[PDB]
């Protein structure tokens, strides 16, 4: 998170970081056995940890569990990130807590104009290269179809949409991608792709989670 703040720890917790060895992904709890994340954060081995601040350091409120299952979006696009969106089955049932609680899935789609919490452990910098070890936080809105599309001619799909400020400045970035988006209380959005990172007239780019709650729902009664 590039422009952001040090969100408080544990003030986030249906964030999770996804673990390969290193943090290289975020994710969203979803219910005690069920993370979103995005398709392109997909790796064999993956150790979810919940209930995180500082990732480099164990602080007592972590709950570290290995995935048992990853279910890639059956339309993944890997070229264009459409239908960048992946489920993980833990091994076994999260104990939900005060650290460690789930985020609801969308009933509706959110709005232009509506500002969201984004929030993940990946670089803080627009020009080169910082790693918090504390999860940081940002907030931005919903930009309309119309600028999206303007910033990023014949690659926004309607299983995308722009988040952030055309000014620069502040906005996801690697290390983020697959954690959440979230507007009204609920998650709208999973963090994706966008021209670098914070870079002017180049927002971040997010899987629009409300088209895929028909699919999660039947994956999650079916696994
Ligand atoms: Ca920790």
């Amino acid at each position: 998170i590039v422009g952001g703040y040090t969100c408080g720890a544990n003030t986030v917790p249906y964030q999770v970081s996804l673990n390969s060895g290193y943090h290289f992904c975020g994710g969203s709890l979803i219910n005690s056995q069920w993370v979103v994340s995005a398709a392109h954060c997909y790796k064999s081995g993956i150790q979810v940890r919940l209930g995180e601040d500082n990732i480099n350091v164990v602080e007592g409120n972590e709950q570290f569990i290995s995935a048992s299952k990853s279910i890639v979006h059956p339309s993944y696009n890997s070229n264009t990130l459409n239908n960048d969106i992946m489920l993980i089955k833990l091994k076994s049932a999260a104990s939900l807590n005060s650290r460690v609680a789930s985020i609801s899935l969308p009933t509706s789609c959110a709005s232009a104009g509506t500002q969201c919490l984004i929030s993940g452990w990946g670089n803080t910098k627009s020009s080169g290269t910082s790693y918090p070890d504390v999860l940081k936080c940002l907030k931005a809105p919903i930009l309309s179809d119309s600028s999206c599309k303007s910033a990023y001619p014949g690659q926004i799909t309607s299983n995308m949409f722009c988040a952030g400020y055309l000014e620069g400045g502040k906005d996801s970035c690697q290390g983020d991608s697959g954690g959440p988006v979230v507007c009204s209380g609920k998650l709208q959005g999973i963090v994706s792709w966008g021209s670098g990172c914070a870079q002017k007239n180049k927002p971040g780019v997010y899987t629009k989670v409300c088209n895929y709650v028909s699919w999660i729902k039947q994956t999650i009664a079916s696994n």
